[PDB]
């Protein structure tokens, strides 16, 4: 219990600000994490020994693709840390242990592939999950996880805090799927708006949750520009690759999947970050006034890639 974990002085100062970058040392990584879930959560809320051999599992169960990795995991827990960490009174005991696992886990056994490519391979998967595919064999790798001998990190909670905190975990998975997202910030937007969103709602509760696992895992556009820019060519990496796949089954990819318009990225770019992030982080901070730093750091990028076009950079 009297076993802190402790960064050295930068990373001490900087993992507090939503702009974080994890670093390079992936041995360093487990540790920030169980950093911040102690201080998100307390040195309590997990067995230090099952916490870690649980983040050793994940760990493991993460592929070496260019973007869907261990790092991405890592990313989008920090960024859901300081979100918490700036709404300190805002989220229960248990959403706050939910939630940092969710965001370990919401990824696990990607191939690199998205959920349209599955499908049209007509992969064993989109038989099982017919919508949210990976997102549903995410939370289906997360559940085998915590359920291996010395895994369950959950053991100290009652039959009810376990069952509502694998419910947490579940819906806060499914809504990484970005096609739910459109949908989801839309409701958020009419129920501020008409003044009709209240936390005590549960389905409300769910609908920011869900929007806070968009904003953590659209996280790389709120970095600072030479972290935004250098993640770009892993997520290009990803949907090249995809797009070689989708030509393999006789099919022209979109053109953000095909390497033949690389050109095309920046312009590719602006249309995301005004149809998918700048709506996003809007909404957030909207709801979460403290978020803000999230929604400056997007604009900030979109700027930059306004510079790329403009021939600039
Ligand atoms: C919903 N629209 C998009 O996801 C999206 C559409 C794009 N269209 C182009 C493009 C257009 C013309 C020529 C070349 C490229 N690039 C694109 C990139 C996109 N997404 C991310 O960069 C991104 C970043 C982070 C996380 C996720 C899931 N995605
Ligand atoms: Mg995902
Ligand atoms: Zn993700």
């Amino acid at each position: 219990g009297l076993m802190q974990f402790t960064l050295p002085v930068r990373l001490c100062k900087e993992i507090e600000l939503f702009h974080f970058d994890i670093g390079p040392f992936e041995n360093m990584w487990p540790g920030i994490f169980v950093y911040m879930v102690h201080r998100s959560c307390g040195t309590s809320c997990f067995e230090l020994e099952k916490l870690c051999r649980f983040i050793m599992s994940v760990k493991k169960n993460y592929r070496r693709v260019p973007y869907h990795n261990w790092k991405h995991a890592v990313t989008v827990a920090h960024c859901m840390y300081a979100i918490l960490q700036n709404n300190h009174t805002l989220f229960t005991d248990l959403e706050r242990k939910g939630l940092l696992i969710a965001c370990l886990c919401h990824d696990l056994d990607h191939r690199g592939f998205s959920n349209s490519y599955l499908q049209k391979f007509d992969h064993p998967l989109a038989a099982l999950y017919s919508t949210s595919t990976m997102e549903q064999h995410h939370f289906s790798q997360t559940v085998s996880i915590l359920q291996l001998e010395g895994h369950n990190i959950f053991s100290t909670l009652s039959s009810s805090e376990y069952e509502q905190v694998l419910e947490i975990i579940r819906k806060a998975i499914i809504a990484t799927d970005l096609a739910l997202y459109f949908g989801n910030r839309k409701q958020l937007e009419e129920m501020y708006q008409t003044g009709s969103l209240n936390l005590n709602n549960q389905s409300h509760r769910d609908r920011v949750i869900g929007l806070m696992m968009t904003a953590c895992d659209l996280c790389s556009v709120t970095k600072l520009w030479p972290v935004t820019k250098l993640t770009a060519n892993d997520i290009y990496a990803e949907f090249w690759a995809e797009g070689d796949e989708m030509k393999k089954l006789g099919i022209q990819p979109i053109p953000m999947m095909d390497r033949d318009k690389k050109d095309e990225v920046p312009q590719g770019q602006l249309g995301f970050y005004n149809a998918v992030a700048i709506p996003c982080y809007t909404t957030l901070t909207q709801i979460l006034p403290p978020t803000e730093p999230l929604l400056k750091a997007c604009r900030d990028n979109l700027s930059q890639w306004e510079k790329v076009i403009r021939g600039e950079e």
